[PDB]
């Protein structure tokens, strides 16, 4: 035994189930906003021999010894990620070691407040992260919300945006030492110069965390929140399209005094909260942040926006109804209300023809799709037109099977029984596939 | 742009670290109690398609949908965690996302105490893990202990072995709810069977975090804490030699009255405390678990003992002491001072001739005072195919080591000058150079697991 | 020594000071609403041996023996706390254990939440108590602030009422588990009922603080907040013209399912918080209970409303603006801005004249006068409107030395020095003092 | 109605009840070692018309005027304070508004420490007090414990003093931000210059709660913990003979660098934990202050000394045994267990003799085992004027007593059997009878502090 065999030959129950699953996402067409696909660079890099080195500590100051090489790297990546964001390093530091997106955000918790502090964020069923803060009527759901204590910020249910106004008259009394910019189902720009004069006046940090739309503001096609954030949170997935990972940014030298955000930061994520530092991680992002930088992942992005704007023009012209109206943005909110259908029900039906999207809370009334997923297999506007048309047939079978039956657990039996609704289904599944199977995939051909 | 272009066209800078990394741990000795060489198979998972599929939430139960082939792998990964570990799923339940060995610690604590509730754990000091507890005489280190109240037991100095004394003494005053049965530089086996009285008696949980021997524990060459325990974390790295990441195994059914470990464990992890799994991971684990099933991993975990065996048994046979005399498992702790050095001083020299051990505290030491020993492991080594003589040949480089360390402490006063010395005089260069080149030359004949070139 | 000798004999010094305060509250005009002036039956009962018996515990469960009469006077003290608000035994239970108003709430508080627990109150500054929660922009200075966490209610500015519409959208949010309906500052009736809705819609308990009206609403001259509270709070003192004290009411038996409060409050009292009850104060609350159930102390409350009227109108009736417009209570609220004044200049000019009244925020711009203690006095309402005549004085001779200096400290300085203006304060207290001397005054006559 | 009539004439109801226990008071021995006979000067104080005065704030720092008299009291309070204990203003300040004693504990907690920091005192059975920390198996009791977080230290059962070096050893571990030096049931002198040291090495405050001592300490026929402590509470009851209320005194000026106690001190008081002050109560306190500076006051500190140490001797001399042999101070522990008795018997049947003392835990027992120890105290019948022989006289009836409770055990099998046949059975009413009257004729002979009719 070498440990050099490969995983077919070793496991080939495992290395079947990969070629499944491969299998699965070349015939499928990916419209979860959260996903993308990864280039085989940085998968690479991810399967390195960088998984055996335990580097605790940081650039210079490791608790062990023989991490030269690493240290080159961790500081690479650092570097890549202010160009990346065009930071300039006399003001902003990054820490990379952050094992993911919620990893990342306890992190910065940690660092700044006290136990019991106080943090507002976007409410969950608005369209925020449970990492912001999320409790139920009875019980502390996040832990965010366990070990600090939490009030969310509500969306407008007229316009569909963030109540700005409410926030400030709400934060003004709960007194926040932090609120959360950022989003996980969400259209539209978010008022970043809004939240600085809400959090200046009530004198709290602001925190954005841009995990969603981290790509777009690297390529400069929508607005930083640098300009006005004190620190900055993201994975290094999504629209990034990394290897899955977190960042944390945050400014630093003189404020007026200095900045104290440095020491607190890195501290809180080691000794404080983590172990060993994933180093192979580390690199995969550093790959995916020097992709980042380049004019074709500008382009991808521009067409990232442009691909959202056509799903959501294309549903408008079908007679849907979407939250806001539309999107400034990567996502569309789809208000299958006013279509007499609910988020439930579709997402199953879209999922049997190998169509992933998800319900979303307005049984819940929405729908959330995204581009960047297939944007990343070079998919164009006409290609997403293409899409709605079959997601529309797909509402179609629903909204069908819908008056046909009462509740949602009768809805999924109808759908996997009845031989008519069966057919239907596995035909255009089929038609699905012939289309999707056509276009490219990032990564490696066989797993 | 495809993203199917190879990592040493596209990131050529990158491709030349990977390489010059690949070459050090090629041409050094790795003594780091901690670490091990990952098999090529699990880094294929890891690097795989795996790393593009959000499946928030658990099998059959995921916030999305498109994860019939994840719920695969993650089920499969549980099944193979019971059966490395010979548990009986009636009575065993596994969480198999934790991020890595931190991250499954932070999610037992918020899954069974309050904020501010009682733990201890073995001093940080006295071979310890942070997520144990952990603050100084000025301030909260560990995460563990701002969210949570820690109080550490200790090492009888005597004997280097647990006070299990005294902690039952002191745990009857603090009244802990939850003890932590584990440790990161400890040479000997836990009395899991006295813990368990202990936790009985003052009604806390007991929970053993076996990272360092979760290899030899599958491998049932030491007994297991399973026997004993509440519930129990491991890395998946260590001496399990997979990808880095963590597990969590609890008790479930009936305890006497049903134990509820299990969903609260689960929410812990998620919602509560993690985002989406790393299905890639998720999957090299896997991997590395059915690699633990087999006969091989049996030989392996039992050379792993014997060559710390060796080990110290070489370093007696040359006059050095080793903290409670021995080893019963995977590492040995060498104590310096006898010998007229400190772990600072060896480190630092081992580590510029390509041999990586850690400098550790000796007890009865105020750490502060400059580290008194050295800690080394086999796990590493054993994979790379050595044999016992292998590892006694590895101590006549760690003495040729230690006798030059004792030539330029005579030539200098403090620490700070003894490093810069080493770099400076050229008569002291040239030794380390030569004994470097020999380390290397007899390293880089072994073989590596992984791929050849990355 | 026998420790039977007489104060005056065996501490002149001591006793020389109670007279001196005994004169000085004889000769004066006592218009801080939180005051009153305690019985002689009252007073002997607090000065008597049952400072000496040690009686932790409560009746029939008490560490020590040697209690039975102790336990007697307890129970006593129980019934006529539930007579004098007419309160179902069955349905309500009391403890009189507490200390005085403060503690009383810290224990309701400790019974029945967590620490860190959420907890809403009146914002101080619009009239709320400091045991509702308080805290500064940099520091929590409640303990109430700093074991549990707390976030205010306020005052619609435009009517001088609580904002109910908002309290209800704000405790949307911040989900308390607690919610306290009681003043300190405030000229008009709280809408319990209302409250309770609240309440009940966010799943929280109500708590009543009725330390200020206590008196009115065991006369039933105003609405009881026991028709729609889960606990209520009381100082012994103020309105109820007790020896300082406080009391806890809590609802028992069965709610849809017993209540829950009794076990948790009695245990919070003791052992939690407090050591040896004060029996000798129990006593005295128990005199003062008894005395509150009489037609006597009903004509008394009756009067002290009318009297708060009466001062109100004359204030009106000489141009003077009052928060609210009015009262329907036993305090006005005297915004003192629209007169050119402020409360801090105006309390001090009074304090000189042996007028006792308080500065009260809307330097800050309102003043707080009460009706409890010289209605006490028997005063009647033409000896209120005669009051507010030498008030007015006192307000016009401020507003001339305001025009006639610049900051605070000037102004303050401007009063004991000019001839001109001491002279004219020397004649006006004399003018009250001669005034106030004449009427009668509760309690022993020497001190 | 002028608020001017009688309680004799208002409330007949309630002046009836305050005769009846003047009598019982009268006609009875009090032996509860917290209690004593407050002064008629000061009765007078508390019920004066400085009740119905609101001054929130502290002298000259006023929320509202018409407080020239009261800020002369307060200061007045506050010197008297500081002279009774003969402290040098420079050095020394006192707050004097806490409502009682565990009031003056909460204050001292929340002005110097953080929620959930920790904090250690004498466990609740081995002589502590409640406010010092207590929390049972399943529940916190003490606000203390759920506010902050408490360990106690404990008693060495073989000596019954308090164990120094298990507190040092464990204080090590624990690494308590405040540690309390005082007790409710304990025999001995408290070695304050030994916990002052463990203090100053974990750095810790040295809180002493001298409520039972105060009035041996004011009279100096103790050492005074004032050269030791950073922080003192007391209530201004117990042994100062006061009525009941509580102080905080607290170092100031410099400390090595200044203190910093004053400030936070006077803040948790007012503001954030009180309302307003009881300034019929503080003036009371401060009659009672001028009186414990007297000679008369150091003759009855003195003497309370020699009646404790005449009533221990009595009960050696009867066989009986005492926790510690002895006493240094006002009280004594009595062991009945060897006699074949308990507290909890003994307790009652003097109880019924119009004797008052409390069961007490002896060392060594987990509670729940019913208590086999009786706590009795001097203070109070010495301010009656008793003598040693009048002590050694009221031991002869306590014998009678115990050997009553002796029989009725005999003739009895349960706590609650045993009850019932003293109310029951004939003969041992009468027993009793015979018992109490001799008791109460031989009390009713002595004076008594106060008023005589209320």
């Amino acid at each position: 035994w070498t440990g050099q065999e490969s995983l077919s030959d070793s496991d080939p129950e495992m290395w079947e189930l990969l070629q499944r699953e491969k299998d699965r996402q070349c015939r499928g067409l990916e419209l979860i906003a959260s996903e993308n696909f990864c280039s085989r660079a940085a998968l690479e890099a991810l399967g390195s021999c960088l998984n055996n080195k335990y580097s605790e500590g940081y650039p210079g100051k490791r608790y062990y010894g023989g991490a030269e090489v690493v240290d080159e790297i961790e500081l690479l990546c650092q570097r890549r990620a202010l160009e990346a964001f065009d930071l300039d390093p006399a003001q902003w530091g990054v820490n990379v070691q952050p094992y993911s997106g919620s990893p990342a955000n306890l992190a910065v918790y940690t660092a700044l407040l006290q136990p019991h502090d106080r943090i507002m964020g976007l409410d969950l069923p608005d369209g925020g992260h449970l990492t912001h803060g999320y409790m139920s009527d009875v019980k502390r759901i996040s832990a965010t919300s366990i070990f600090f204590e939490s009030m969310p910020y509500k969306l407008n249910p007229k316009t569909g945006l963030i109540d700005y106004n409410q926030l400030a008259l709400t934060a003004r009394l709960f007194r926040p030492r932090l609120i959360i910019a950022g989003t996980s189902a969400y259209a539209r720009l978010i008022d970043y110069a809004r939240m600085r004069e809400v959090c200046d006046e009530v004198k709290a940090h602001l925190l954005a965390d841009m995990a969603h739309i981290s790509g777009l503001v690297a390529a400069k096609v929508i607005p930083s929140p640098f300009k006005h954030a004190d620190i900055v949170t993201t994975t290094t997935h999504k629209t990034l399209r990394g290897a899955r990972s977190g960042l944390i940014f945050y400014r630093k030298g003189v404020k007026a005094i200095p900045y104290t955000f440095e020491d607190r930061i890195n501290f809180a994520v080691f000794p404080s909260l983590q172990g060993g530092p994933h180093n192979h991680a580390i690199a995969a992002v550093a790959v995916a942040l020097k992709q980042a930088c380049t004019p074709m992942f500008r382009e991808y992005s521009l067409q990232v926006l442009k691909n959202a704007r056509a799903m959501a023009d294309a549903l408008l012209e079908r007679g849907y109804s979407l939250v806001s109206g539309g999107t400034d943005n990567h996502l569309v909110l789809v208000d299958l209300r006013p279509k007499g259908l609910d988020g439930a029900r579709a997402e199953r039906v879209l999922e049997l023809v190998s169509i992933t999207a998800n319900k979303n809370t307005c049984t819940p009334g929405g729908l959330r799709l995204g581009a960047p997923a297939l944007t990343s297999r070079q998919f164009r506007e006409d290609d997403f037109r293409r899409v709605v048309d079959f997601i529309d047939e797909g509402v179609n079978i629903g909204l069908e099977v819908k008056s046909k039956t009462a509740k949602l657990q009768d809805f999924k039996s109808f759908l996997l029984k009845d031989s008519e609704t069966s057919q239907r289904l596995a035909n255009l599944r089929q038609r699905v596939e012939q289309f999707a199977r056509a276009f490219p995939m990032p990564g490696f051909d066989e797993h």
